[PDB]
């Protein structure tokens, strides 16, 4: 008999990822696990037909069932509106889901011993989580057309005296100015998600800020994380031989480079600054502050360029790893919530099979290019999308047979 | 006779870099060039003894003489205060010098054909620029202790046409808020140094902003850069088959991965130091990363390695243990400074020397003679053998021998 997997919210997607998502379910998941599957079709055509109601319903199902596994989806732009004759330029499903669930997104690149990394010494991945914006949240920027004062004021609701801070006195010429803010609740949610993420992995957590420059703004993140740690998580961390520390950004960057990895890094970037492989190896998880709800997905898109080749009947070599790890992370979380030992073993075995297959020299073109360099990759160095899924399927059957005896 | 090099401001530093700096002068510079050397000792003990007056005097000397070449220095922290029994936790000399000089910092990793790069396709380096804002430049941040309204207002000098913008209405708790700004003059100075660097190198220039999000704030950078390009640099760029293009970070990153390098990237970021740069701190070797502070005037340049004093190697050297410290970034601080001096003075012999030394440095590594950090890039640290590299002194001797040959060949 198959493993009884319980409740999983699954969101089908678009283009190349939609094809790979179906192959994963048919070849890797369904032959071994029976799920009470709450399946939502987030294909662009279905979101258009339902006036995006499907997206909202999927988000509510994740909130109820605690486990979401999502396929990459098309975020409409002008060209997509014309391509599908869309009724509206629908908002990103990821944006809609994040707004309903809340939480922090943690990204992790899957490491294979034979695949070159930025730091060769990295044996274990580094999991990065950013303090992001709640999609509707913004900064108030404007042009300063000429000389004059820019001030920022706070008027207490409690009737106490208003406080005025001079931002800059433009004495000659103009420029630009802006106002930014953060609510304590957002910082607290960021801290809770980071501590829950570290406890779940059994890895230490680092928070980096620029509190030497933004003494009040970044000092608040530093203080809130330390207050929550001391009160709610410190005993739990010590019990798992892990820790939490604040590090100044400059000091944090250098330490990660001389490290073997295996830590969570919560990042509070300097506000207003710009922030930005193989993408097929990058996983993503939205971790809600409750420590109960997660939504897992590949960090890449729908791979439109490969989908166009597939539509023409041309051979493709699309990496399914990030999509497989969305399934394994969701199933591992489900197993943890349900104390399901068989499901926990399966989720770990599938991750090991995926890494082992690549480490044995069977991989898609993107990874063969990492090893050989794109100018020297030959057809014999890689497997096409379907051949690679078949190899994973064969290795998974072998792994699960060895596990039985 | 030696080359008459003119006025150079030199700043001596600390630990392992202080040792390399002396080797560079003794083996590579002094046998060929005579300088009117304005030498400042920025060693930690001398900064402590002079109450940091030496740092301020060195900054004023660069402003007077236009050419600065600086050795890495210790930035005091609590452990350093205890180690040297320092009088105060002296501020970073780099911070003090940048505050006095102003300007834009450009960082460039030296490429050798046999050394792996982040992107294999890169044949020519990528030069990344960030503007160096003064210590007087800051965001105005504060704690919001409870519910209430945060607004930001602009009151023009004459008192008319005031505008008040709601930032946020804190309805359920407190948090934090801040006001930030940028002056047109700062953006214009950044644009001028960037366009000029692109022309001086004969390379295209790219600017990245988040103008799709900060439509007014980042739009101003895009427009000032675009205006100065269209008006003052468009024809010169086309003449050299080079171009200026604004690009979003996402687009910039993707293009760079498919690029062969050889371009200047101006990044609008406040937090732009190499220390917070995950790519620069984690790829190959910091021993190959150069830095140049380019002042708005186009006349003043301060060159330095974009790494520290290499304390870990200095500790081994103190125990009499063999070290293999890469002097490339330090040598290029000298060659960039001397090339700038040559340009200001129309000194053809000095310009030739500065270029010849850069060529010798790259050629030596390309011929398979390198320090351990580079041998580890090729072989991987666990598989490096002693025969794959040269120690600090052996590598400097090899460079010295190759420089002598190069300059002798150039004479005939
Ligand atoms: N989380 C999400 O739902 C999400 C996120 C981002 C974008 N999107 C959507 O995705 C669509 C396409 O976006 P995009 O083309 O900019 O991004 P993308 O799908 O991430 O693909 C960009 C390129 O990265 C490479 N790549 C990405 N994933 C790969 C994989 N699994 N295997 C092999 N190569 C892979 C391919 O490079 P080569 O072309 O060199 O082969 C591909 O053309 C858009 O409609 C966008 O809205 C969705
Ligand atoms: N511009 C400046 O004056 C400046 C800049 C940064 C830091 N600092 C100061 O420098 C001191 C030491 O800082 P740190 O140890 O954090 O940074 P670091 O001097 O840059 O050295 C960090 C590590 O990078 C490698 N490395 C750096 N430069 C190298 C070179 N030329 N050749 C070979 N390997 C090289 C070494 O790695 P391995 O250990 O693996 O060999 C070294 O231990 C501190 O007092 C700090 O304040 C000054
Ligand atoms: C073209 C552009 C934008 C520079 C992107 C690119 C190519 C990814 C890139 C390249 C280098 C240069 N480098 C290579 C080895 N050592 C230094 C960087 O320092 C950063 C830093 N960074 C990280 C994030 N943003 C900037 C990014």
């Amino acid at each position: 008999k198959k493993i009884s997997g319980g409740s999983v919210v699954e969101m089908q997607g678009d283009e190349m990822t939609r094809i790979i998502w179906e192959l994963i379910k048919e070849k890797l998941i369904f032959p071994y696990v029976e799920l009470d599957l709450h399946s939502y079709d987030l294909g662009i055509e279905n979101r258009d037909a339902t006036n995006d109601q499907v997206t909202k319903d999927a988000a509510e199902a994740i909130k109820k069932h605690n486990v979401g596994v999502k396929c990459a989806t098309i975020t409409p732009d002008e060209k997509r509106v014309e391509e599908f004759k869309l009724k509206q330029m629908w908002k990103s499903p990821n944006g809609t889901i994040r707004n309903i669930l809340g939480g922090t997104v943690f990204r992790e690149a899957i490491i294979c011993k034979n695949i070159p990394r930025l730091v060769s010494g990295w044996v274990k991945p580094i999991i990065i989580g950013h303090h992001a914006y709640g999609d509707q949240y913004r900064a108030t920027d404007f042009v300063v057309p000429g000389p004059g004062k820019v001030e920022i004021t706070y008027t207490p609701s409690d009737g106490t005296q208003k406080v005025t801070y001079l931002v800059h006195n433009f004495e000659e010429g103009g420029g630009v100015a802006m106002g930014m803010y953060n609510q304590d609740k957002s910082i607290e949610d960021f801290a809770h998600s980071s501590f829950q993420m570290a406890l779940s992995k059994g890895w230490p957590l680092y928070l980096s800020t620029k509190n030497t420059i933004l003494k009040k703004y970044d000092g608040r993140f530093k203080d809130i994380f330390q207050e929550i740690y001391d009160k709610q998580y410190k005993s739990q961390f010590e019990a798992q031989k892990i820790w939490y520390e604040h590090r100044l950004i400059d000091d944090m960057v250098a330490q990660a480079m001389k490290s073997e990895g295996g830590f969570i890094w919560a990042c509070k970037n300097y506000d207003g600054d710009v922030q930005s492989g193989s993408l097929g190896m990058m996983t993503s998880v939205l971790v809600c502050p409750d420590g109960k709800t997660v939504e897992a997905e590949a960090a890449h898109g729908t791979v439109t360029r490969h989908y166009r080749m597939y539509q023409k009947g041309q051979e493709t070599s699309t990496n399914p790893i990030a999509s497989i790890f969305a399934w394994t992370r969701g199933l591992a979380h489900r197993a943890k919530l349900d104390n399901n030992k068989e499901l926990a073993f399966f989720a770990n075995a599938l991750e090991e099979v995926s890494i082992e297959t690549i480490e044995a020299g069977f991989m898609t073109k993107d990874l063969a290019a990492c090893i050989k360099g794109l100018p020297n990759v030959q057809r014999s160095d890689y497997l096409n999308t379907f051949e690679f899924m078949d190899k994973l399927g064969e290795n998974l059957k072998i792994k699960l047979a060895q596990a039985k005896l």
